[PDB]
């Protein structure tokens, strides 16, 4: 079997990609955030705490037939803003781009933080890392990943997130007509739960390239690439007036800038980020200070490649037995 749907920006500067899942019978569709750095599915549901439900679409299990509580089971999960929920769950049928697996955990949220509620353009999460980070107890679920794989004609998904335009989440094949060149794999450690793996280097625009491990996770559910400090401070020397600012938490730039690339390797090969996608836009509104795409991963504990690295390429997340992880220019 394979699967193929769309994924969407939820606004103006990518700050994440919803996918349409159908969720019970009758299919109840839902968009959900694809996040290859999480192992839940959960949804808004008609269990969420009212007051925590502001426009999203809600998953009522009550009116699925093939709905079941899973008896028992609770779970709880917390991301890397600061941001949590937390709930019960259920099997039911899932269906992404005509690809179904039955008897997949949906997680229904009976509590979401604020950041989930004041989005109403993302309906829940749907977790795509190895199952180990699983959060429901006391018994682990699987991801829809890892339920589907057997049934695959391949057991790999992959990732082709646009810039500023939808993409395309594919399980089960690879298309070949997706991306330019060759695809470079790379080896992955599961050690951590994550889709990790080590880049060779980087260069910052028509700079020399400079040959350097960095260990870091392919996270579609992350929406900026977060890199060890050296390497964010000599991306952001190029950028007249450019600094690291405290009060806003990050670097900024000035609006009037023209950003240059950012290159990151793989094996010998190399994906090269336009200026253009390191661009998150004015801090607020009006203003004339902007957002960098690329900041500093020292507060984090993990350097993150998230979807400003990962919509540069196609990614083929590759689940064999060996799990390893592909990158083509596109
Ligand atoms: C850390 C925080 C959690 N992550 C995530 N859900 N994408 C991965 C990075
Ligand atoms: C919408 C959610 C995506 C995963 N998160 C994160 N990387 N910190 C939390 C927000």
């Amino acid at each position: 079997s394979t699967g193929s749907a769309t994924t969407t920006p939820i606004d103006s500067l990518d700050d994440a990609y919803i996918t349409p899942v159908q969720i019970g019978t009758p299919a109840q569709t839902l968009n959900l955030d694809f996040d290859t750095g999480s192992s839940d599915l959960w949804v808004f549901s008609s269990e969420t705490t009212a007051s925590e439900v502001d426009g999203q679409t809600i998953y009522t299990p009550s009116k699925s037939t093939t709905a079941k509580l899973l008896s028992g089971a609770t779970w709880s999960i917390s991301y890397g803003d600061g941001s949590s929920s937390s709930g019960d769950v259920y099997t039911d049928t899932v269906s992404v781009g005509g690809l179904t697996v039955t008897g997949q955990a949906v997680e229904s949220a009976k509590k979401v933080s604020s950041s989930f509620t004041e989005d109403s353009t993302i309906d829940g999460l749907l977790g795509l890392a190895f199952s180990t980070l699983n959060t429901v107890s006391p018994t682990q679920q699987k991801t829809f990943f890892d339920n589907a794989k057997a049934s695959l004609d391949s057991p790999v998904f992959t990732a082709d997130l646009g810039y500023h335009a939808p993409g395309t989440y594919n399980f089960g094949f690879i298309d070949t007509t997706a991306y330019t060149g060759s695809i470079t794999y790379t080896a992955v450690s599961t050690k951590q739960g994550f889709w990790e793996w080590t880049s060779t280097g980087y260069a910052v625009g028509s700079g020399t390239f400079k040959s350097t491990s960095i260990d870091g996770i392919a996270d579609t559910g992350t929406t900026l690439l977060y890199l060890p400090a050296t390497v964010v401070s000599a991306y952001w020397a190029q950028v007249s007036g450019a600094k690291s600012s405290s009060s806003v938490g990050g670097y900024v730039f000035p609006c009037s800038a023209t950003l240059p690339s950012f290159t990151f390797g793989v094996g010998s090969a190399r994906i090269v980020i336009p200026g253009d996608y390191i661009d998150f836009g004015p801090i607020s509104t009006g203003s004339s200070s902007c957002f960098g795409g690329i900041q500093s991963s020292a507060g984090i504990g993990i350097n993150i490649f998230g979807d400003v690295a990962l919509k540069a390429a196609f990614v083929v997340f590759n689940g064999a037995t060996t799990p390893t992880l592909g990158f083509a220019s596109k």
